[PDB]
């Protein structure tokens, strides 16, 4: 290959130099004879002069079509002006266009299109700047996940996808044909995980897990990045520490690494910069206490939904904990407070400014025969989950995890209006495509 | 939490310390008076020295009762002995048994049991210390990988599973109910990468892939873990470089840090200290002559299939590229050699020892009239792929890209005699349990 220079490169210490852009056509305007062509690449914007004296007539006129989009490769001498944008611009010497552009359908500033424009030509608007700043995001969010998690001496594990339990509830899974029998698209890696701590003690996953979710709300979607830790001799409180541990050191990485990122998307970096251990932790009972004193009419044993979660957050200024839910709206194989059987050791993560659970987790119930008799009356066939009530069987230990919703981060962190736009291909209930 | 002391901890230098070992019973032997536990953990396995006279009779008792994999935590002074395991045992003061065992399913020795046993019973098998190897050799080549893929500035994105276009062939899609319409389980990333390199450049993603492979061969799964990457830019020969990088970081890292976990696995180290670049490369062409050379009736024009690769690793010591396949025994998508339209710009890696192919790559067709000429020819559905044809109309740009089989790459790395080993729940058409 021929090697290109990156826009980020192009820099007033490069004056005299001769490089070689490659990149897409940002902006194309006339300014005084001159042609300046804005080219965006993966790294930035470089102001590229196009003059009629230098690259000739034919050039000069191909130059003058270009439209957004348009894929060029740009050759030219750096020059350092303080009034280009960087403080370096190129005096373009040879242009090479790829393929000229005059009509591609996302507006200059795509939020002047219809949600659902984008979402239609998703593959286009993933190229535009402020998408493309969600994924990069994404990523450090993800690569600072890694960096604690290798620190910290957790193993990474590649659970299954197809799979035959339910971990979540009969009501958001997906059912398919495979071969002579029937599967289900998991939920959640938990259960494989709670297999795995019993030869590697600290095990964590990052999977796709799936919903089938009816519900069209802004923290949903029917596919979604979960990452899933688990680990041996934990209990509650010992998880609650990794998952307050984890997410602080994740933001702020993240604050260090993607500030300009950031900044695109937040006036206010406050909740963020607070985002360190310890966090806050109340309990249900507490959190029915502040609910009904605002006003809300719930009543302990009740579910705490998306619209409780938020007004909860109005008290919060960083990250939360609600512990100690009552067992009969959690999960099947949560282990019961045995200070009080009504209660399980679960507790959610909440995001502050309204977003609410970016973390479900808990203690696993540890002992046979109450696993088997969760199982039994939440109407659940013990058959189906054998293999699971068999690690109560061959050396059980106290054990506790937790899942993170990658997307539900992404938009607690970057202020997004909907869940969908943290995630690269978006799958909610009508959207499939592209 | 009470802070625990891991096996690979106990040591000759903390002679006459306390520690708190906790885990699970790997052997139960009686030596002279006294009654030697092993006991292993994550890291490793230590030697407990239970004397009836130091813990008493009560204790005595119950710790003859223990079989493998009794969940156990032990109190205890560490002493230095070069007779014992690692130079160093624990002398028990205290002994809590968290759950006895005497019937763990999974022999001492696993492969004295049947594969379908294993099978049966994997989330058993998971734990013993070959399974687990496996899982750490798993996840260091994929550390590797990650840190080889940042330091070359490359991004992480995360692409969707539910598609609704086959990237790989109809015969291998899963199909499913998607609320009022169907949705297809990704075969590869691949067309969502090629969207993604348009704002991103250089990307990279590792996803779980599906593939209703009927064929029960010891290469395939039906659900695999696929590290796959695509660039801007970069022609089949910049690929090919990219590959062998990467594979050869992967495979150098992993025998810096693995080399006990590779060492039970393998007797001979040679092809993967041999793995470096240059990787040799021959030509599809040259692949028929040395087929044809040692006998094979193998034509021009004619599927390399797993017996053909495994005859032609005969003639290499390391991994090694075979490039410019037959056009019409190739993918939709691949770029025709404009030197020779009969072939594309596609390549394999395969790796020696009679293991073939790890990695199928190529340059991407990026001429629109082309690609749908392609897809009509092969009875696609030009609407299905109208978003992936917009790559073509919307600044269109040389690129290409590859997909890594991570278990096949692990089966060859540890010379396994299935695929089905390197998954953690493996995946086959008559195995979706546990
Ligand atoms: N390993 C564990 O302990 C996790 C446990 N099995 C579990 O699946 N919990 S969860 O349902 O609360 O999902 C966990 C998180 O996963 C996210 N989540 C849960 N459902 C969704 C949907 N439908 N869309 C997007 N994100 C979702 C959300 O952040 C939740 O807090
Ligand atoms: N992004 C790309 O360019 C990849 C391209 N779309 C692709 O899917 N190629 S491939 O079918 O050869 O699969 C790639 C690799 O994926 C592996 N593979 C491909 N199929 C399987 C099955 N069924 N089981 C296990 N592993 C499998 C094997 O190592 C192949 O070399
Ligand atoms: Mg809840
Ligand atoms: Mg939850
Ligand atoms: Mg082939
Ligand atoms: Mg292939």
């Amino acid at each position: 290959m021929i090697e290109k220079v990156y826009c980020q490169e192009v820099k007033p210490e490069l004056d005299g130099k001769k490089v070689r852009l490659a990149g897409w056509v940002y902006t194309n305007m006339r300014v005084g004879k001159k042609i300046f062509l804005w080219i965006r690449d993966s790294t930035g914007i470089v102001q590229a002069v196009v003059a009629k004296n230098v690259v000739g007539e034919e050039t000069f006129e191909k130059a003058k079509k270009l439209g957004r989009e348009s894929s060029v490769i740009v050759e030219g001498i750096v020059k350092a002006d303080e009034r280009a944008p960087g403080g370096a611009e190129v005096h373009v010497e040879k242009l090479e266009v790829i393929q000229a552009v005059s009509e591609f359908p996302i507006p200059e500033n795509p939020e002047q299109a219809s949600p659902e424009l984008l979402l239609d030509y998703r593959h286009l608007h993933i190229r535009t700047p402020k998408a493309s700043a969600i994924m990069k995001v994404k990523e450090t969010l993800i690569m600072a996940a890694r960096e604690w998690l290798l620190k910290d001496g957790w193993h990474e594990v590649f659970p299954p996808i197809l799979v035959t339990g339910a971990v979540e509830g009969g009501a958001t899974l997906f059912k398919l044909k495979y071969f002579d029998k029937y599967a289900y698209l998991s939920q959640s890696a938990q259960l494989y995980l709670e297999a795995a701590i019993f030869g590697l003690e600290k095990v964590w996953s990052l999977t796709p897990s799936f919903r089938a979710e009816k519900s069209r709300t802004r923290r949903h979607l029917t596919e979604f990045w979960h990452l899933e830790l688990e680990a041996a001799w934990m209990d509650l409180w010992d998880i609650m520490k990794v998952e307050e541990e984890l997410v602080s050191y994740m933001v702020q990485r993240t604050l260090e690494l993607r500030k300009k990122e950031i900044e695109m998307f937040r006036d206010d970096l406050t909740t963020l910069k607070n985002t360190e251990p310890p966090f806050p932790r109340i309990s249900y009972d507490e959190a029915i206490d502040i609910l009904q004193s605002k006003g809300v009419n719930v009543e302990w044993g009740d579910d705490l939904g998306a619209d409780e979660e938020r007004v909860l957050t109005e008290e919060f200024d960083r990250p939360f904990f609600v512990y100690g839910y009552p067992k009969h709206i959690k999960a099947f194989y949560m282990k019961e407070d045995p200070n009080d059987p009504r209660k399980v050791l679960a507790s959610d993560m909440l995001a502050p400014e309204g977003y609410g659970e970016i973390i479900g987790g808990s203690q696993r119930e540890d002992d046979y025969d109450k696993l088997l008799n969760r199982i039994l009356e939440e109407g659940m066939d013990p058959k189906d989950y054998e293999w699971y009530l068999d690690l109560r069987r061959y050396g059980s230990v106290p054990h506790s995890g937790f899942g993170l919703g990658v997307e539900r981060l992404v938009a607690w962190v970057l202020k997004l209006d909907h869940i969908r736009w943290a995630a690269l291909f978006p799958r909610t209930p009508a959207r499939l495509y592209p």
